[PDB]
């Protein structure tokens, strides 16, 4: 188990998300489904020239899994996934994101719902989650589990409990007052409202 | 000069953009600036682990150049740029884009302004330009000029007259009735409305 400190600006962004009273929090689903869709476009494209890239699963889709017993909402995709390096870079540092631009925009009156246009929509998960676990498997690496309850640090460790072929699973450990996002009606309404045009199947699992 | 045929779907997409009646054409500027911004994020990020990546130019910015004499509007950035292969593949085919989903979205009520969400915002240039020329220089290749007036084909040839160091320049050869986008007041208005939060300087050249 390795522990890392988020780059300062990312930590700052995360605190802002957790401490703000933004009302339209439902957009966290749109942002994660968007990320999944983009990850799916990637593997789809690479497979165009390297058919073997799909030996780890040819099906390209997105699964939404609510569990009221564990109070978690999980977003799963069979996209390109992330290597260990990808996890530490894409999720722990500004990297290619517009973190700085986004934080400055918020000070200038920008809206939180625009978070996705700055390449940091993942973090909106903290609008409704106290902790986020990310399990991912990329064709070029082994399976890994990333995790953070904010506070400035995150952990990464190899995940061997149950192989997933290829993709990313974002597990949202919901805040006590955000359980509405586990209700079928609520989830369906959100998907129809913000992700109706996604070019991949989105299946809502029944509990 | 090499002449290529667009992938069928891409030709179909450009056709939908050129023939559909849609008055809110101003979004083309937001889409091009967004591409420039993302291309800057990419070189900014790569330069983190490899400072030499900026030997071809450390300044990261976007320039908007109007010319009423040549009836052109040029969007230039000092982003990562595109290799020859990148031009042919990224502008000539679906690649990792959401071309398929966008065309389906349009037939399902989606709006053309939503084009950028599907990774094909570049083609919105055709909302106002009869011809588009793309001059680009990537660190790992020579300078090339891509060009198309739609019609199902595009050309690529080496460019030399004037080296740019690194980046991309999108030259919009405007349609006779779209000269408003050459007016300083019009451009300033569009930038404030759709690109006020970009994290890179956007300089509007004076005529
Ligand atoms: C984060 C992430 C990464 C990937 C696979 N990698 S990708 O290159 O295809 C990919 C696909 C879509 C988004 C990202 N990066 C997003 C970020 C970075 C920080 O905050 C964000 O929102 C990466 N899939 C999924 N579902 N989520
Ligand atoms: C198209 C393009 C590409 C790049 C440099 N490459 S990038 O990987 O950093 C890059 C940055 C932003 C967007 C893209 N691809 C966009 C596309 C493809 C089909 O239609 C679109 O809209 C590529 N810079 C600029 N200014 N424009």
């Amino acid at each position: 188990v390795e522990t890392f400190a988020f780059q300062a600006e990312i930590a700052q962004l995360m605190s802002l998300i957790i401490n703000t009273f933004y009302s339209n929090k439902e957009i966290f689903l749109r942002e994660l489904i968007s990320n999944s869709s983009d990850a799916l476009d990637k593997i789809r494209y690479e497979s165009l020239t390297d058919p073997s890239k799909l030996d780890s699963g040819k099906e390209l889709h997105i699964n939404l899994i609510p569990n009221k017993q564990d109070r978690t909402l999980t977003i799963v995709d069979t996209g390109i996934g992330m290597t260990k390096a990808d996890l530490i870079n894409n999720l722990g540092t500004i990297a290619k994101s517009g973190t700085k631009a986004f934080m400055e925009a918020l000070q200038a009156g920008a809206d939180i719902s625009m978070i996705g246009q700055f390449g940091v929509g993942f973090y909106s998960a903290y609008l409704v989650a106290e902790k986020v676990t990310v399990i991912t498997k990329h064709n070029d690496d082994e399976q890994y589990a990333w995790e953070s309850s904010a506070g400035g640090s995150f952990t990464v460790r190899t995940d061997t409990g149950e192989p997933m072929g290829r993709g990313t699973k974002v597990i949202l450990h919901l805040k006590e007052d955000q359980t509405e996002y586990l209700e079928e009606r609520r989830i369906k309404e959100i998907v129809k409202k913000h992700s109706q045009f996604i070019g991949y199947p989105i299946t809502l699992f029944v509990e």
